[PDB]
């Protein structure tokens, strides 16, 4: 048919409700388009298409529309800014996010890869062309994907490069594991419960699939190496609410029989003072809302940076990591690139 690699602005679409006051539906209310209700996948005959998730810029431009939803959404008290601060009127907010497409324009189409294994980068030999990607919700979140896709074979690490540890690495899973977090009704402690059968057997199979990728190595996961609390803890928004989420029991090294496949309580507190994802600063937001806090997610990927200097050593020792919510878009829009007919 012919295309050719091209970058150009896409649109969005969704299933948005015009009467709802959610936030995510009021933005892509007026910023999207309705779903199309007629959605063709056009599978591509012996075409083989080289992909590469680290050079896509549908991630740049998703991220640019999500960094445009949480500034019009989320009403902090003070916002502390390149040398200012603006003080306004910060109301709860209804904030649950919902699925958004991103569309091509005329003379665009998006070339999807369906190699089940494709770790991001290199050749696709199964590839169909859409109008629009899948429906993906913008989690943001720091150590675990939240409420994503799942790998359909076996768990897939994806690295820009695998031996340069600065890279951040994304483990897709294909089976998720529920964490359930609950501010019960001090009104910033919270916590989450996971099953330690679950997530420790998820966690095993991670561990030997890393062994395959680095010769066979002792594979030792540790908590982060200190920074900002949004990168030391798993952070995410739970109804409005900033969760910061101790993970240390997650990343043991022990349980990979000592008693532990019993739930696993991460000690969590919600924080109304941030530092931004979108680098901008600090946010200050109101206190949280009275009664039960409760969001119940699926665990679909993690984000791993690695220990460097480990090369004369017979370990490689993994830390849970993002910040970049670059990575979190990537996760989902890796099997997407958009192509110039
Ligand atoms: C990594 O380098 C940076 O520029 N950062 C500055 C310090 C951490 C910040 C962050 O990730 N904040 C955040 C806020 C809210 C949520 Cl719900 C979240 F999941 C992450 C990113
Ligand atoms: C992804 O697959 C390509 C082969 O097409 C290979 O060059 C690259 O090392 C792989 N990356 C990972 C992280 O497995
Ligand atoms: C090609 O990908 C399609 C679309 O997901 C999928 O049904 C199947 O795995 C592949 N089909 C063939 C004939 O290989
Ligand atoms: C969580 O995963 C299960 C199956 O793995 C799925 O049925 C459920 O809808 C998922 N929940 C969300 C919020 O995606
Ligand atoms: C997930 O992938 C691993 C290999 O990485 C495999 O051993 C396991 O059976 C897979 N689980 C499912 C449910 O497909
Ligand atoms: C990957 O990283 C290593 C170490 O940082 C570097 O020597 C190598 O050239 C990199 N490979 C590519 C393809 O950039
Ligand atoms: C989540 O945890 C809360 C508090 O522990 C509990 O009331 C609720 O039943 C749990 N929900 C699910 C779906 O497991
Ligand atoms: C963990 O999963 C097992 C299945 O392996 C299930 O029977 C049980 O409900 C779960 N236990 C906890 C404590 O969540
Ligand atoms: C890693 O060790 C396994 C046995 O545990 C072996 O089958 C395999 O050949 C080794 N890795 C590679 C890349 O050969
Ligand atoms: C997480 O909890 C452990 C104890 O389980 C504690 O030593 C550590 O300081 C906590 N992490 C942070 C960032 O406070
Ligand atoms: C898991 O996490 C902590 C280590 O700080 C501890 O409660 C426990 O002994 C660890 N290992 C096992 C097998 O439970
Ligand atoms: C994940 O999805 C479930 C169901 O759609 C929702 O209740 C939960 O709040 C979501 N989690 C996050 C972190 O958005």
């Amino acid at each position: 048919p012919v295309w050719k690699d091209a970058d150009t602005t896409l649109f969005c679409a969704s299933d948005a409700k015009a009467y709802e006051t959610e936030v995510h539906n009021v933005w892509a209310t007026h910023a999207c388009v309705p779903t199309d209700p007629n959605p063709q996948e056009i599978h591509l005959e012996n075409v083989t298409e080289n992909f590469n998730m680290w050079k896509n810029n549908m991630v740049e431009q998703m991220h640019e529309d999500i960094i445009s939803l949480w500034d019009q959404s989320l009403q902090p008290c003070v916002k502390l800014t390149g040398g200012s601060v603006i003080k306004q009127a910060c109301p709860k907010i209804s904030f649950d996010p919902i699925p958004i497409h991103y569309c091509t324009p005329a003379g665009y189409v998006i070339l999807k890869c369906n190699d089940k294994n494709f770790n991001g980068t290199g050749p696709c030999k199964n590839v169909s062309s859409v109008q629009c990607t899948h429906g993906i919700k913008p989690v943001v979140s720091t150590q675990l994907l939240l409420n994503g896709s799942l790998a359909e074979e076996e768990i897939i690490i994806r690295s820009e490069n695998l031996t340069n540890n600065a890279k951040t690495i994304i483990v897709h899973l294909n089976k998720s594991v529920e964490i359930n977090c609950t501010r019960p009704s001090d009104i910033r402690k919270a916590y989450c419960e996971i099953n330690g059968t679950k997530w420790n057997k998820v966690l095993k199979q991670v561990t030997e699939k890393l062994k395959e990728h680095f010769n066979n190595k002792t594979i030792i996961f540790q908590p982060p190496s200190g920074g900002d609390l949004e990168i030391t803890m798993h952070t995410f928004n739970c109804r409005g609410e900033f969760f910061y989420c101790n993970t240390t029991q997650l990343f043991n090294n022990t349980c990979i029989m000592k008693g532990c496949n019993g739930t696993i309580t991460l000690p969590c507190k919600i924080k109304q003072i941030i530092n931004m994802w979108q680098g901008t600063g600090q946010a200050m937001y109101a206190p949280p809302i009275d009664g039960k806090i409760n969001c119940v997610s699926n665990i679909t990927g993690i984000l791993l940076t690695r220990d460097g200097g480990a090369n004369n050593t017979s370990n490689e020792t993994f830390r849970p990591g993002g910040g970049d919510m670059r990575d979190n878009w990537r996760s989902e829009l890796y099997k997407y690139k958009v192509v110039q007919i």
